[PDB]
């Protein structure tokens, strides 16, 4: 049986975030993921608890080079960071990009709006053509991070409203 466009059974998500990135004080790293998770759970049923440690439904961690998968990291540019889709094991799993200088303010690559995206990823979500979209492969930010209705249908597509 093989499965198209696999979803969480649960709405109830545990993640957890397995290393840290020596570029940003833990508070913000903290701050950054649990504020991306947060656009996403606000438009659906889904539900998403940190844990330190144990079963993670989404493991979060900063990698770099060849890290054991088939989808190794570039150094310095290109890819930024990569999400798998709903599943076990490595599924729903989010690697960003250590080489990478990651901030909390508008220097080049913010985390939080790149992390905003890469969970779309593991919630299911594939990526957009509409430019002014979370979903959107390229890199844009505007101090501000929100959903647009786009990324807001597609979700809602896989789970429901709020
Ligand atoms: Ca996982
Ligand atoms: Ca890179
Ligand atoms: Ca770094
Ligand atoms: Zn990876
Ligand atoms: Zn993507």
């Amino acid at each position: 049986l093989t499965e198209g466009n696999p979803r969480w059974e649960q709405t109830h998500l545990r993640y957890r975030i397995e290393n840290y990135t020596p570029d940003l004080p833990r508070a913000d790293v903290d701050h950054a993921i649990e504020k991306a998770f947060q656009l996403w759970s606000n438009v659906t049923p889904l539900t998403f608890t940190k844990v330190s440690e144990g079963q993670a439904d989404i493991m979060i961690s900063f990698v770099r080079g060849d890290h054991r998968d088939n989808s190794p990291f570039d150094g310095p540019g290109g890819n930024l960071a990569h999400a798998f889709q709903p599943g076990p094991g490595i599924g729903g799993d989010a690697h960003f990009d250590e080489d990478e200088r990651w901030t909390n303010n508008f220097r080049e690559y913010n985390l939080h709006r790149v992390a905003a995206h890469e969970l779309g990823h593991s919630l299911g979500l594939s990526h957009s053509t509409d430019i002014g979209a979370l979903m959107y492969p390229s890199y844009t930010f505007s101090g501000d991070v929100q959903l647009a209705q786009d990324d807001i249908d597609g979700i809602q597509a896989i789970y429901g409203r709020s």
